[PDB]
């Protein structure tokens, strides 16, 4: 089924998406959160102007984040808790990892960057 073959091969307590500039779900898995269109453009604002989030928090499915050090223009990194949020721009899509302990930081920003890596070798 797709979602058997969404949930193995992104990250599935974590959840992972591929979302369009635009905002639509190109996949998603099961537990991946209903996010609001304005959240969708202040993201593809900070890819603009790295640090524009940061007096604000990120905020994804009205949950808010403490952004930190991510990669200017291609990662967004944000903490909450025992867990965060990665989000890796890339042509045509954005790929976004949620994780909670005992899901790790570095498990999360892995599997979105193999996801990033896959689309962006695709051409999008």
């Amino acid at each position: 089924s797709w979602q058997t073959y969404v949930d193995e091969h992104l990250m599935c307590l974590a959840a992972s998406a591929i979302v369009g500039h635009d905002g639509s779900v190109w996949a998603q898995s099961s537990s991946f959160p209903q996010f609001k269109p304005q959240e969708i453009t202040g993201i593809m604002k900070d890819f603009e102007e790295p640090g524009h989030l940061a007096p604000t928090g990120l905020h994804l499915g009205g949950i808010k984040y403490m952004v930190i050090q991510g990669e200017a223009g291609a990662v967004i990194r944000g903490k909450k808790g025992s867990g965060g949020i990665t989000i890796k721009k890339t042509g045509q899509a954005l790929v976004f990892g949620i994780y909670e302990e005992p899901v790790t930081p570095g498990q999360c920003n892995m599997v979105v960057e193999r996801l990033g890596d896959y689309l962006i070798d695709q051409g999008l």
